[PDB]
């Protein structure tokens, strides 16, 4: 029923193909998902729970048109997006995206991570590659919730944007892990640079604690605790936002600072992101797109 145009890539699931939907000439991102023992056919847990995905809808989370579970198969089709935030980072390297437009898409997320979070929905796996651009300014976030669904398979996948908790082995994470993967993506906005790109769980794990400091008890209570915790960890000072992210104004190093609390209960929540002073001159620019 859907005429393959071309392959986009080889998505965190499985291959993506931009195709044609012959019965209605709609053009969609079409997922094929990975089925790990391919022969026993799609896990009835993994289904009921995508199947709970195409009632949640908002206009900043990319639409799942379809689910098609067909040959013991499982198929999604997704809405299409021509350009993603990784590209048109690379992109604007020279220049830098503006202010207002930087501005624009982190409250544009933040609405969609209020949407979702209020629903008990999380991300988890939020990455420059799952935000999705238009034409019109719009931002959108892909593959949302697609991770309970199906897990997150270590293959590389990115650690850039783990939230401490996660790489500390905690078990039960909540929305506060998608809070700091965006604080992470607005940093990268912001400096043209990944804030944390490392290349293992420790060296990702370090990389944050050289910035922020060594968590201790003092800042977040019960990480001794934690299941991959060492006391044994060095312990290394807090810096500077000012260092971290400039020319950001105080505003917006205020909002980051909150979004990179290390204790998940402290952490800004979407909801009160969206009141933030940061935004109180936010508008919507038209991005910059060739496709
Ligand atoms: O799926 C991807 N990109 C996408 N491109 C256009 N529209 C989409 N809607 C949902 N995902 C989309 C992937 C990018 C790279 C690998 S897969």
């Amino acid at each position: 029923n859907f005429q393959k145009v071309e392959k986009i890539g080889e998505g965190t699931y499985g291959v993506v193909y931009k195709a044609r939907n012959k019965l209605t000439g709609e053009v969609v991102a079409l997922k094929k998902i990975r089925l790990d023992t391919e022969t026993e056919g799609v896990p009835s847990t993994a289904i009921r729970e995508i199947s709970l995905l195409k009632e949640l809808n908002h206009p900043n989370i990319v639409k799942l048109l379809d689910v098609i579970h067909t040959e013991n198969k499982l198929y999604l089709v997704f809405e299409f997006l021509h350009q993603d935030l990784k590209k048109f980072m690379d992109a604007s390297a020279l220049t830098g995206i503006p202010l207002p437009l930087i501005k624009s898409y982190l409250f544009q997320l933040l609405q969609g991570l209020a949407f979702c979070h209020s629903h008990r929905v999380l991300h988890r796996d939020l990455k420059p590659q799952n935000l999705l651009i238009n034409t019109e300014g719009a931002i959108k976030l892909a593959d949302f919730g697609l991770a309970r669904a199906f897990g997150v398979p270590v293959r590389v996948v990115t650690l850039w944007y783990r939230a401490p908790e996660i790489l500390l082995g905690c078990k039960y994470y909540s929305t506060a892990v998608d809070i700091w993967s965006l604080g992470c993506i607005f940093a990268e906005m912001v400096t043209r640079r990944a804030l944390f790109p490392g290349d293992s769980e420790i060296d990702q794990l370090f990389r944050i604690f050289r910035t922020l400091g060594t968590p201790d008890e003092v800042v977040w209570p019960g990480v001794t605790s934690m299941p991959d915790y060492k006391p044994s960890f060095p312990k290394w000072a807090r810096q500077d936002f000012s260092k971290v992210v400039p020319p950001l104004d105080e505003d917006g190093r205020s909002l980051l600072s909150q979004m990179l609390h290390y204790d998940p209960n402290k952490r800004i929540s979407a909801k009160a992101a969206l009141a933030h002073p940061f935004f109180q001159d936010v508008t919507k620019p038209v991005p910059h797109l060739r496709l």
